Protein backbone atom coordinates (compact mmCIF):
# COMPACT_ATOMS: atom_id res chain seq x y z
CA UNK A 1 0.00 0.00 0.00
CA UNK A 2 3.35 2.57 -0.74
CA UNK A 3 2.77 4.91 -3.62
CA UNK A 4 4.84 3.52 -6.74
CA UNK A 5 2.76 4.83 -9.75
CA UNK A 6 1.53 7.93 -10.69
CA UNK A 7 -1.44 8.16 -13.25
CA UNK A 8 -2.64 11.52 -14.81
CA UNK A 9 -6.65 11.88 -15.89
CA UNK A 10 -8.58 14.52 -16.84
CA UNK A 11 -11.73 15.74 -18.72
CA UNK A 12 -12.22 17.70 -21.23
CA UNK A 13 -13.96 21.35 -21.15
CA UNK A 14 -17.80 21.39 -21.40
CA UNK A 15 -19.88 22.85 -24.30
CA UNK A 16 -22.92 24.83 -24.97
CA UNK A 17 -25.42 21.85 -24.49
CA UNK A 18 -23.92 21.66 -21.02
CA UNK A 19 -25.13 25.30 -20.30
CA UNK A 20 -28.56 24.77 -21.37
CA UNK A 21 -28.35 21.35 -19.32
CA UNK A 22 -28.30 18.49 -21.93
CA UNK A 23 -26.30 15.76 -22.01
CA UNK A 24 -23.75 15.60 -25.02
CA UNK A 25 -23.08 12.12 -24.66
CA UNK A 26 -22.21 9.90 -27.65
CA UNK A 27 -23.10 12.74 -29.76
CA UNK A 28 -19.65 13.66 -31.40
CA UNK A 29 -19.95 17.83 -30.50
CA UNK A 30 -16.48 19.47 -30.97
CA UNK A 31 -14.73 21.45 -28.21
CA UNK A 32 -15.89 25.19 -28.27
CA UNK A 33 -13.24 28.12 -27.69
CA UNK A 34 -13.61 27.51 -23.71
CA UNK A 35 -13.16 23.48 -24.13
CA UNK A 36 -9.28 24.54 -26.44
CA UNK A 37 -8.62 26.93 -23.62
CA UNK A 38 -8.89 24.70 -20.61
CA UNK A 39 -7.07 21.49 -22.94
CA UNK A 40 -4.02 24.36 -23.34
CA UNK A 41 -4.18 25.38 -20.02
CA UNK A 42 -3.90 21.60 -18.73
CA UNK A 43 -0.67 21.32 -21.24
CA UNK A 44 0.98 24.33 -19.79
CA UNK A 45 0.35 23.33 -16.20
CA UNK A 46 1.62 19.62 -16.79
CA UNK A 47 4.60 21.38 -18.61
CA UNK A 48 4.91 23.91 -15.75
CA UNK A 49 5.52 20.50 -13.34
CA UNK A 50 7.87 18.50 -15.95
CA UNK A 51 5.41 15.26 -16.40
CA UNK A 52 7.02 13.09 -19.28
CA UNK A 53 4.12 10.89 -20.82
CA UNK A 54 5.36 7.90 -22.57
CA UNK A 55 1.68 6.55 -23.53
CA UNK A 56 -1.95 8.28 -23.91
CA UNK A 57 -5.49 7.15 -24.07
CA UNK A 58 -8.76 8.51 -25.01
CA UNK A 59 -12.08 7.71 -26.29
CA UNK A 60 -13.24 7.98 -29.58
CA UNK A 61 -15.19 11.08 -29.32
CA UNK A 62 -13.15 14.00 -30.64
CA UNK A 63 -13.53 16.54 -27.79
CA UNK A 64 -11.37 14.12 -25.64
CA UNK A 65 -9.00 13.41 -28.72
CA UNK A 66 -8.43 17.40 -29.25
CA UNK A 67 -7.94 18.15 -25.52
CA UNK A 68 -5.11 15.25 -25.90
CA UNK A 69 -3.46 16.65 -29.08
CA UNK A 70 -3.65 20.25 -27.11
CA UNK A 71 -1.96 18.57 -24.11
CA UNK A 72 1.00 16.76 -26.12
CA UNK A 73 1.33 19.84 -28.37
CA UNK A 74 2.03 21.97 -24.57
CA UNK A 75 4.54 19.80 -23.64
CA UNK A 76 6.40 19.33 -26.81
CA UNK A 77 5.41 15.12 -27.11
CA UNK A 78 3.28 14.88 -30.46
CA UNK A 79 5.06 11.58 -30.40
CA UNK A 80 3.68 9.96 -27.79
CA UNK A 81 1.95 7.39 -28.60
CA UNK A 82 -2.67 7.77 -28.47
CA UNK A 83 -4.65 4.65 -28.45
CA UNK A 84 -8.64 5.51 -28.18
CA UNK A 85 -11.35 3.47 -27.45
CA UNK A 86 -14.96 3.73 -26.84
CA UNK A 87 -14.87 1.92 -23.56
CA UNK A 88 -13.65 5.76 -22.50
CA UNK A 89 -16.77 7.53 -24.16
CA UNK A 90 -18.56 9.67 -22.10
CA UNK A 91 -21.96 7.76 -20.48
CA UNK A 92 -24.29 6.67 -22.97
CA UNK A 93 -28.03 8.95 -21.41
CA UNK A 94 -29.78 6.66 -24.04
CA UNK A 95 -33.25 8.75 -24.84
CA UNK A 96 -32.10 11.34 -22.79
CA UNK A 97 -29.36 12.81 -25.23
CA UNK A 98 -30.15 16.72 -25.92
CA UNK A 99 -33.42 16.61 -24.21
CA UNK A 100 -32.92 19.56 -20.62
CA UNK A 101 -34.44 18.45 -17.15
CA UNK A 102 -37.64 20.24 -17.90
CA UNK A 103 -38.25 17.79 -21.31
CA UNK A 104 -37.08 14.94 -19.64
CA UNK A 105 -39.68 14.98 -16.74
CA UNK A 106 -42.84 15.34 -19.16
CA UNK A 107 -41.45 12.77 -21.29
CA UNK A 108 -40.51 9.67 -18.50
CA UNK A 109 -42.14 11.01 -15.05
CA UNK A 110 -40.48 13.11 -12.70
CA UNK A 111 -39.31 9.98 -10.37
CA UNK A 112 -37.73 8.25 -13.08
CA UNK A 113 -35.83 11.21 -14.09
CA UNK A 114 -34.00 11.84 -10.51
CA UNK A 115 -32.84 8.03 -10.52
CA UNK A 116 -31.69 8.41 -14.05
CA UNK A 117 -29.40 11.03 -13.75
CA UNK A 118 -28.52 11.10 -9.70
CA UNK A 119 -28.38 7.05 -9.21
CA UNK A 120 -25.55 4.93 -9.42
CA UNK A 121 -27.01 1.80 -10.69
CA UNK A 122 -30.59 2.70 -12.31
CA UNK A 123 -30.19 2.61 -16.91
CA UNK A 124 -32.01 5.04 -18.86
CA UNK A 125 -34.20 4.24 -21.89
CA UNK A 126 -32.83 2.95 -24.35
CA UNK A 127 -32.11 5.23 -27.52
CA UNK A 128 -34.56 4.42 -30.49
CA UNK A 129 -33.88 4.22 -34.03
CA UNK A 130 -36.71 7.86 -33.88
CA UNK A 131 -34.12 9.51 -31.75
CA UNK A 132 -32.77 12.77 -33.75
CA UNK A 133 -29.22 11.56 -32.44
CA UNK A 134 -29.71 7.60 -32.90
CA UNK A 135 -28.34 8.10 -37.01
CA UNK A 136 -25.62 10.58 -35.84
CA UNK A 137 -24.29 7.86 -33.94
CA UNK A 138 -25.07 4.42 -35.45
CA UNK A 139 -24.30 5.24 -38.91
CA UNK A 140 -20.71 6.27 -37.80
CA UNK A 141 -17.87 3.70 -39.11
CA UNK A 142 -15.83 5.16 -36.01
CA UNK A 143 -18.67 1.85 -34.00
CA UNK A 144 -17.97 -0.86 -36.90
CA UNK A 145 -14.36 -1.32 -35.82
CA UNK A 146 -14.77 -1.36 -32.10
CA UNK A 147 -13.59 -4.61 -30.17
CA UNK A 148 -17.65 -5.10 -30.29
CA UNK A 149 -19.64 -5.68 -32.75
CA UNK A 150 -22.38 -2.35 -33.82
CA UNK A 151 -24.98 -4.20 -32.76
CA UNK A 152 -23.33 -5.13 -28.84
CA UNK A 153 -22.65 -1.50 -28.03
CA UNK A 154 -24.74 -0.01 -25.81
CA UNK A 155 -27.92 2.07 -26.54
CA UNK A 156 -28.09 3.32 -22.70
CA UNK A 157 -25.94 3.18 -19.49
CA UNK A 158 -25.93 3.82 -15.65
CA UNK A 159 -22.87 5.03 -13.95
CA UNK A 160 -22.29 1.16 -13.18
CA UNK A 161 -22.78 0.21 -17.10
CA UNK A 162 -19.67 2.84 -17.47
CA UNK A 163 -17.95 1.07 -14.96
CA UNK A 164 -18.30 -2.81 -16.11
CA UNK A 165 -17.17 -1.50 -19.95
CA UNK A 166 -14.43 0.55 -18.60
CA UNK A 167 -12.90 -1.77 -16.04
CA UNK A 168 -11.89 -4.64 -18.98
CA UNK A 169 -9.91 -1.79 -20.78
CA UNK A 170 -8.44 -0.77 -17.44
CA UNK A 171 -7.34 -4.17 -16.50
CA UNK A 172 -6.17 -5.05 -20.28
CA UNK A 173 -4.94 -2.36 -21.72
CA UNK A 174 -3.68 0.33 -19.40
CA UNK A 175 -2.95 -1.24 -16.25
CA UNK A 176 0.38 -3.34 -17.33
CA UNK A 177 1.80 -0.07 -19.34
CA UNK A 178 1.16 1.27 -15.72
CA UNK A 179 2.31 -1.45 -14.40
CA UNK A 180 5.64 -1.36 -16.77
CA UNK A 181 6.61 1.74 -15.08
CA UNK A 182 5.06 4.56 -17.79
CA UNK A 183 3.78 7.82 -17.27
CA UNK A 184 0.08 7.59 -18.61
CA UNK A 185 -2.80 10.31 -19.15
CA UNK A 186 -6.15 9.67 -19.82
CA UNK A 187 -8.44 12.29 -21.76
CA UNK A 188 -12.06 11.43 -20.77
CA UNK A 189 -15.38 12.25 -19.67
CA UNK A 190 -17.56 13.54 -16.69
CA UNK A 191 -18.87 9.41 -16.47
CA UNK A 192 -15.67 7.80 -17.70
CA UNK A 193 -13.24 9.67 -15.04
CA UNK A 194 -15.86 8.94 -12.45
CA UNK A 195 -16.50 5.34 -13.22
CA UNK A 196 -12.12 4.58 -13.17
CA UNK A 197 -11.77 6.88 -10.15
CA UNK A 198 -14.80 4.52 -8.67
CA UNK A 199 -12.42 1.74 -8.95
CA UNK A 200 -8.92 2.81 -8.00
CA UNK A 201 -10.12 4.11 -4.64
CA UNK A 202 -12.75 2.17 -4.23
CA UNK A 203 -15.40 4.77 -3.53
CA UNK A 204 -18.85 3.62 -2.01
CA UNK A 205 -21.93 3.16 -4.69
CA UNK A 206 -23.58 6.12 -2.52
CA UNK A 207 -20.05 8.38 -2.24
CA UNK A 208 -19.24 8.08 -5.71
CA UNK A 209 -22.59 10.16 -6.69
CA UNK A 210 -20.81 13.48 -4.72
CA UNK A 211 -17.15 13.73 -5.70
CA UNK A 212 -16.01 16.89 -7.51
CA UNK A 213 -14.75 16.69 -11.35
CA UNK A 214 -13.56 20.05 -12.53
CA UNK A 215 -12.79 20.24 -15.92
CA UNK A 216 -9.39 21.40 -17.49
CA UNK A 217 -7.83 20.17 -14.00
CA UNK A 218 -4.78 17.75 -14.34
CA UNK A 219 -6.23 14.60 -11.60
CA UNK A 220 -3.37 12.74 -10.07
CA UNK A 221 -3.65 9.02 -8.94
CA UNK A 222 -0.86 7.63 -6.89
CA UNK A 223 -0.96 3.71 -7.35
CA UNK A 224 0.23 0.93 -4.74
CA UNK A 225 1.90 -2.47 -6.06
CA UNK A 226 -2.18 -3.47 -6.66
CA UNK A 227 -2.74 -0.18 -8.78
CA UNK A 228 -4.83 1.02 -5.89
CA UNK A 229 -5.35 4.76 -4.52
CA UNK A 230 -2.27 5.80 -2.18
CA UNK A 231 -4.90 8.60 -0.76
CA UNK A 232 -7.64 10.38 -2.86
CA UNK A 233 -6.98 12.10 -6.05
CA UNK A 234 -5.04 15.32 -6.14
CA UNK A 235 -5.82 18.59 -8.53
CA UNK A 236 -2.50 19.87 -9.88
CA UNK A 237 -2.25 23.44 -10.49
CA UNK A 238 -3.61 26.81 -9.02
CA UNK A 239 -5.93 26.58 -6.08
CA UNK A 240 -7.85 29.74 -6.97
CA UNK A 241 -8.36 28.31 -10.48
CA UNK A 242 -9.43 24.61 -9.34
CA UNK A 243 -11.93 26.27 -7.31
CA UNK A 244 -13.61 27.94 -9.86
CA UNK A 245 -13.48 24.44 -11.91
CA UNK A 246 -15.15 23.08 -8.80
CA UNK A 247 -17.44 25.49 -8.78
CA UNK A 248 -18.64 25.31 -12.67
CA UNK A 249 -19.57 21.30 -12.18
CA UNK A 250 -21.26 22.00 -9.32
CA UNK A 251 -24.76 20.49 -9.37
CA UNK B 1 -4.32 -5.44 -61.76
CA UNK B 2 -5.38 -3.03 -59.52
CA UNK B 3 -6.60 -4.14 -56.01
CA UNK B 4 -5.44 -1.79 -52.87
CA UNK B 5 -5.15 2.52 -53.01
CA UNK B 6 -2.73 3.52 -50.82
CA UNK B 7 -2.32 7.62 -49.84
CA UNK B 8 1.07 9.61 -49.46
CA UNK B 9 2.14 13.26 -48.75
CA UNK B 10 4.53 15.03 -47.31
CA UNK B 11 4.08 18.16 -45.17
CA UNK B 12 4.65 21.73 -46.39
CA UNK B 13 8.05 22.64 -45.83
CA UNK B 14 9.55 25.40 -43.33
CA UNK B 15 11.77 28.46 -43.60
CA UNK B 16 15.19 26.56 -43.63
CA UNK B 17 14.22 24.72 -47.00
CA UNK B 18 13.74 28.46 -48.94
CA UNK B 19 17.31 28.97 -47.16
CA UNK B 20 18.58 25.68 -49.06
CA UNK B 21 19.25 24.69 -45.36
CA UNK B 22 17.81 20.76 -44.38
CA UNK B 23 15.63 20.73 -41.46
CA UNK B 24 16.84 16.45 -41.68
CA UNK B 25 16.34 15.24 -38.15
CA UNK B 26 15.63 18.63 -36.11
CA UNK B 27 12.42 18.79 -34.64
CA UNK B 28 11.43 21.92 -36.38
CA UNK B 29 7.08 22.73 -36.29
CA UNK B 30 5.00 23.41 -39.57
CA UNK B 31 5.29 26.79 -40.01
CA UNK B 32 1.74 29.04 -41.16
CA UNK B 33 1.92 28.09 -44.67
CA UNK B 34 2.69 24.08 -43.83
CA UNK B 35 -0.37 24.30 -41.50
CA UNK B 36 -2.39 25.60 -44.42
CA UNK B 37 -0.83 23.15 -46.66
CA UNK B 38 -2.13 20.38 -44.27
CA UNK B 39 -5.84 21.71 -44.41
CA UNK B 40 -6.02 22.68 -47.41
CA UNK B 41 -5.06 18.90 -47.77
CA UNK B 42 -8.02 17.65 -45.75
CA UNK B 43 -10.41 19.16 -47.55
CA UNK B 44 -9.06 18.31 -50.88
CA UNK B 45 -9.21 14.35 -49.11
CA UNK B 46 -12.73 15.65 -47.98
CA UNK B 47 -14.39 16.70 -51.23
CA UNK B 48 -12.72 13.18 -52.82
CA UNK B 49 -14.60 11.49 -49.96
CA UNK B 50 -11.68 9.51 -48.28
CA UNK B 51 -12.22 7.55 -45.23
CA UNK B 52 -9.01 6.24 -43.53
CA UNK B 53 -8.47 3.22 -41.08
CA UNK B 54 -5.16 3.88 -40.24
CA UNK B 55 -2.54 6.74 -40.45
CA UNK B 56 1.57 6.62 -40.29
CA UNK B 57 3.47 9.50 -39.58
CA UNK B 58 7.54 10.15 -38.69
CA UNK B 59 8.34 11.04 -34.68
CA UNK B 60 8.89 14.59 -36.40
CA UNK B 61 6.35 16.72 -35.18
CA UNK B 62 5.52 18.17 -38.44
CA UNK B 63 4.27 14.77 -40.19
CA UNK B 64 1.93 14.38 -36.83
CA UNK B 65 0.54 17.96 -36.91
CA UNK B 66 0.17 17.31 -40.46
CA UNK B 67 -1.78 13.84 -40.01
CA UNK B 68 -3.76 15.59 -37.08
CA UNK B 69 -4.50 18.61 -39.24
CA UNK B 70 -5.76 16.11 -41.89
CA UNK B 71 -8.07 14.14 -39.79
CA UNK B 72 -9.67 17.14 -38.19
CA UNK B 73 -10.66 18.59 -41.77
CA UNK B 74 -11.98 14.77 -42.51
CA UNK B 75 -14.01 14.59 -38.75
CA UNK B 76 -11.72 11.65 -38.89
CA UNK B 77 -9.74 12.03 -35.21
CA UNK B 78 -10.55 9.02 -33.73
CA UNK B 79 -8.40 7.03 -36.59
CA UNK B 80 -5.65 5.23 -35.00
CA UNK B 81 -1.85 7.08 -35.94
CA UNK B 82 1.14 5.45 -35.23
CA UNK B 83 4.33 7.05 -35.17
CA UNK B 84 8.08 5.56 -36.46
CA UNK B 85 11.36 6.99 -36.70
CA UNK B 86 11.79 4.99 -40.03
CA UNK B 87 9.55 7.56 -41.79
CA UNK B 88 11.96 10.49 -40.37
CA UNK B 89 13.05 12.59 -43.06
CA UNK B 90 16.51 11.65 -44.40
CA UNK B 91 19.35 11.97 -41.71
CA UNK B 92 22.08 14.82 -43.49
CA UNK B 93 24.55 13.90 -40.89
CA UNK B 94 27.07 17.12 -40.55
CA UNK B 95 25.03 18.93 -43.47
CA UNK B 96 22.04 19.99 -40.79
CA UNK B 97 21.49 23.62 -40.64
CA UNK B 98 24.30 24.50 -43.45
CA UNK B 99 23.04 26.65 -46.18
CA UNK B 100 24.67 25.47 -49.80
CA UNK B 101 27.89 27.82 -49.63
CA UNK B 102 28.78 26.76 -45.77
CA UNK B 103 28.33 23.12 -47.16
CA UNK B 104 31.00 23.81 -50.27
CA UNK B 105 33.59 25.58 -47.82
CA UNK B 106 33.34 22.79 -44.79
CA UNK B 107 33.60 19.77 -47.03
CA UNK B 108 34.28 20.54 -50.92
CA UNK B 109 31.73 21.73 -53.84
CA UNK B 110 31.90 18.19 -55.32
CA UNK B 111 31.46 15.69 -52.05
CA UNK B 112 28.15 18.22 -51.58
CA UNK B 113 26.55 17.47 -55.19
CA UNK B 114 26.58 13.94 -54.24
CA UNK B 115 25.48 13.92 -51.07
CA UNK B 116 22.55 15.91 -51.97
CA UNK B 117 21.94 14.35 -55.18
CA UNK B 118 23.33 11.14 -55.62
CA UNK B 119 20.75 7.52 -54.68
CA UNK B 120 23.93 5.87 -52.70
CA UNK B 121 26.42 8.62 -51.26
CA UNK B 122 26.28 8.88 -47.24
CA UNK B 123 26.95 12.34 -45.48
CA UNK B 124 29.80 12.47 -43.15
CA UNK B 125 28.34 11.23 -39.67
CA UNK B 126 26.49 14.23 -37.46
CA UNK B 127 29.46 14.71 -34.08
CA UNK B 128 28.80 15.95 -30.76
CA UNK B 129 30.53 19.07 -31.45
CA UNK B 130 27.17 19.91 -34.43
CA UNK B 131 25.01 22.74 -32.68
CA UNK B 132 22.41 20.44 -33.06
CA UNK B 133 23.88 16.87 -32.13
CA UNK B 134 22.47 17.18 -28.29
CA UNK B 135 18.79 18.19 -29.39
CA UNK B 136 18.41 15.07 -31.28
CA UNK B 137 20.40 12.25 -29.47
CA UNK B 138 19.30 13.74 -25.81
CA UNK B 139 15.60 13.85 -27.26
CA UNK B 140 13.85 10.72 -25.33
CA UNK B 141 11.63 9.84 -28.15
CA UNK B 142 14.99 8.32 -29.57
CA UNK B 143 15.64 5.78 -26.39
CA UNK B 144 12.25 3.79 -27.13
CA UNK B 145 12.46 3.26 -31.16
CA UNK B 146 12.95 -0.45 -32.23
CA UNK B 147 16.67 0.00 -32.19
CA UNK B 148 18.43 1.39 -29.17
CA UNK B 149 19.93 5.30 -29.34
CA UNK B 150 23.28 3.99 -30.36
CA UNK B 151 22.49 2.22 -33.34
CA UNK B 152 20.33 5.10 -34.91
CA UNK B 153 22.07 6.59 -38.02
CA UNK B 154 24.12 9.45 -37.79
CA UNK B 155 23.49 10.24 -41.54
CA UNK B 156 22.11 8.58 -44.61
CA UNK B 157 22.27 8.23 -48.32
CA UNK B 158 18.66 8.19 -49.72
CA UNK B 159 19.36 4.10 -50.48
CA UNK B 160 19.92 4.28 -46.42
CA UNK B 161 16.69 5.98 -45.71
CA UNK B 162 15.15 3.04 -48.38
CA UNK B 163 16.72 0.46 -45.95
CA UNK B 164 15.63 1.80 -43.06
CA UNK B 165 12.26 2.60 -44.25
CA UNK B 166 11.39 -1.10 -45.97
CA UNK B 167 11.51 -2.79 -42.73
CA UNK B 168 8.49 -0.86 -41.30
CA UNK B 169 6.46 -0.95 -44.63
CA UNK B 170 7.17 -5.01 -44.73
CA UNK B 171 6.33 -5.70 -41.27
CA UNK B 172 3.84 -2.87 -39.94
CA UNK B 173 2.11 -1.38 -43.40
CA UNK B 174 2.04 -3.71 -45.83
CA UNK B 175 -0.08 -6.31 -43.67
CA UNK B 176 -2.72 -3.30 -43.60
CA UNK B 177 -2.72 -3.18 -46.87
CA UNK B 178 -3.20 -6.51 -47.64
CA UNK B 179 -6.36 -6.45 -44.75
CA UNK B 180 -8.03 -3.98 -47.01
CA UNK B 181 -7.71 -1.10 -45.00
CA UNK B 182 -7.05 2.72 -46.09
CA UNK B 183 -3.43 3.47 -45.02
CA UNK B 184 -2.79 7.59 -45.19
CA UNK B 185 1.12 8.28 -44.61
CA UNK B 186 2.20 11.61 -43.45
CA UNK B 187 6.11 11.60 -44.48
CA UNK B 188 8.79 13.74 -45.41
CA UNK B 189 10.92 14.84 -48.99
CA UNK B 190 13.06 11.68 -48.49
CA UNK B 191 10.92 9.03 -46.94
CA UNK B 192 7.91 9.48 -49.51
CA UNK B 193 10.48 9.39 -52.03
CA UNK B 194 12.43 6.17 -50.85
CA UNK B 195 8.65 4.35 -50.59
CA UNK B 196 7.51 5.39 -54.20
CA UNK B 197 10.85 4.19 -55.66
CA UNK B 198 10.55 1.24 -53.73
CA UNK B 199 6.77 0.40 -54.88
CA UNK B 200 7.10 1.89 -58.35
CA UNK B 201 10.79 -0.16 -58.75
CA UNK B 202 11.88 3.44 -60.14
CA UNK B 203 15.88 3.06 -61.11
CA UNK B 204 18.34 4.69 -58.75
CA UNK B 205 18.94 7.09 -61.87
CA UNK B 206 15.44 8.10 -62.26
CA UNK B 207 14.22 8.55 -58.40
CA UNK B 208 16.41 11.69 -57.90
CA UNK B 209 14.64 13.87 -60.74
CA UNK B 210 10.85 12.72 -59.86
CA UNK B 211 9.00 15.57 -58.81
CA UNK B 212 7.25 15.57 -55.30
CA UNK B 213 4.54 18.32 -54.41
CA UNK B 214 4.17 19.11 -50.57
CA UNK B 215 0.33 19.20 -49.10
CA UNK B 216 -0.92 17.03 -52.00
CA UNK B 217 -2.32 13.34 -52.10
CA UNK B 218 -0.39 11.24 -53.81
CA UNK B 219 -2.47 7.97 -54.95
CA UNK B 220 -0.47 4.71 -55.46
CA UNK B 221 -2.83 1.88 -56.91
CA UNK B 222 -1.31 -1.65 -56.09
CA UNK B 223 -1.60 -5.15 -56.83
CA UNK B 224 -1.83 -8.41 -54.49
CA UNK B 225 2.00 -8.72 -54.51
CA UNK B 226 2.29 -4.74 -53.24
CA UNK B 227 3.49 -3.37 -56.66
CA UNK B 228 2.25 -0.39 -58.06
CA UNK B 229 -0.13 -0.62 -61.28
CA UNK B 230 1.07 2.73 -63.43
CA UNK B 231 2.52 5.55 -61.77
CA UNK B 232 1.62 7.42 -58.54
CA UNK B 233 -1.20 10.08 -59.15
CA UNK B 234 -1.70 13.31 -57.59
CA UNK B 235 -5.28 13.88 -56.26
CA UNK B 236 -7.35 17.07 -56.50
CA UNK B 237 -7.05 20.06 -58.76
CA UNK B 238 -4.61 20.21 -61.56
CA UNK B 239 -3.58 24.33 -61.11
CA UNK B 240 -3.08 24.08 -57.54
CA UNK B 241 -0.90 20.55 -58.26
CA UNK B 242 0.96 22.56 -60.89
CA UNK B 243 1.68 25.42 -58.35
CA UNK B 244 2.92 22.81 -55.88
CA UNK B 245 5.20 21.25 -58.42
CA UNK B 246 6.49 24.92 -59.08
CA UNK B 247 7.65 25.30 -55.80
CA UNK B 248 9.72 22.36 -55.37
CA UNK B 249 10.75 22.59 -58.66
CA UNK B 250 12.26 26.19 -58.22
CA UNK B 251 13.81 25.68 -54.92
Amino acid sequence: GMSKYKLIMLRHGEGAWNKENRFCSWVDQKLNSEGMEEARNCGKQLKALNFEFDLVFTSVLNRSIHTAWLILEELGQEWVPVESSWRLNERHYGALIGLNREQMALNHGEEQVRLWRRSYNVTPPPIEESHPYYQEIYNDRRYKVCDVPLDQLPRSESLKDVLERLLPYWNERIAPEVLRGKTILISAHGNSSRALLKHLEGISDEDIINITLPTGVPILLELDENLRAVGPHQFLGDQEAIQAAIKKVED
